[PDB]
């Protein structure tokens, strides 16, 4: 019933400057590079993805109601759309995440990671979790691979490829709600399962889920009651925290909200919550003159 008063932005391709490739596709590829907007005088680092020349119909929609879908947020969380460029391939322009993956990340750093840091994570996430949940949002696909990483401290969540409004009608598994791999039935306390398994992957410093297994099993598996194990750097406060989301009875699982708080609590207390070897000896880190950054850019 509300409307949809996102305003969307084209940006002419002399605004911006591709600089290197991050990530290459048949789909199309994508580019570290800056934005600078004409009057502006400040340059902006970007991501910017180019569908490949040959542009395929269908496929050209599908990125525009991606980015249908990005430009309707705003939030700290939440990798918000720049704009988009008409040219004859169409090329999308959204904030620059220079750590990248959260997943890599906590691979690259497993041995430099602090219990604050996983924390501090947990919490962001939830509280994207909570916005995309407040606007009405079903994000479908919650995983460590789909978090990024501005800063060590800031994390956005991403990929909405498959968000959907709560309700509406129209594959991880390992990720998915049992509700779902049945029904096909998603809901914000389906992303909440999702959101355990992400904990846990953090909290295993980005290790597989259910490794070994056939995705086919694992429906049959959690109707036994078997759920992932505890990580070994969680105390139960925390590992119980993430098996309360993968109840069965999704009303018996965590809002968003709570969780939020939940991990907000711990948060104080670090290492009360997570022991990590070493815990308080760990540390995280042409002309970038004029260059801000777009949570700083707000017309
Ligand atoms: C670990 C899995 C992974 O790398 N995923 C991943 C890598 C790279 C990108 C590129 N980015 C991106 O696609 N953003 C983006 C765009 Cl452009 C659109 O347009 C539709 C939509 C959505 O969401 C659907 C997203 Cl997320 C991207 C990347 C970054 N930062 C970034 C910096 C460096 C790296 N990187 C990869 C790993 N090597 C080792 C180091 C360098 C990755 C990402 N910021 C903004 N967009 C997306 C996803």
């Amino acid at each position: 019933e509300a409307p949809n008063q996102a305003l969307l932005r084209i940006l002419k391709e002399t605004e911006f400057k591709k600089i290197k490739v991050l990530g290459s596709g048949a789909f199309g590829t994508v580019y570290k590079g800056l934005w600078i907007p004409e009057g502006e005088k400040v340059k902006i680092p970007v991501a910017i993805k180019e569908l490949r020349e040959a542009t395929s119909p269908k496929a050209n929609k599908e990125i525009l109601d991606e980015a249908y879908v990005m430009a309707s947020v705003d939030n700290p969380h939440v990798c918000r759309l720049l704009g988009i460029c008409l040219t004859s391939t169409v090329q999308l322009i959204t904030q620059l995440m220079p750590f990248g993956c959260l997943l890599d990340y906590v691979r690259e750093h497993k041995d430099n990671i602090g219990s604050q840091y996983l924390l501090n994570w947990c919490v962001q996430i939830a509280k994207g979790m909570n916005y995309l949940e407040d606007r009405r949002l079903v994000h479908r696909d919650l995983a460590a691979r789909n978090v990024l990483v501005k800063t060590p401290q800031h994390v956005k969540i991403t990929d909405f490829g498959r968000a959907k409004l709560l309700g509406a009608e129209e594959v991880p598994i390992k990720w998915m709600a049992l509700e779902s791999i049945l029904h096909r039935i998603y809901t914000h306390q389906s992303d909440v399962w999702s959101y355990g398994v992400t904990v846990w992957e953090l909290m295993t410093f980005g290790s597989k889920p259910y490794d070994g297994i056939p995705a086919s099993e694992i429906s049959s598996i959690l109707e036994k009651g078997e759920r992932l194990p505890q990580p070994p750097i969680c105390t139960i406060d925390v590992y119980m925290i993430m098996v309360k989301c993968w109840m069965i009875d999704a009303d018996s699982r965590p809002k968003f909200r709570e969780l939020i708080i939940e991990f907000s609590k711990m948060a104080r207390d670090p290492q009360r919550y997570l022991v990590i070897q070493g815990d308080e000896r760990m540390h995280l880190p042409e002309d970038m003159d004029d260059v801000v950054d777009a949570d700083e850019y707000l017309i």
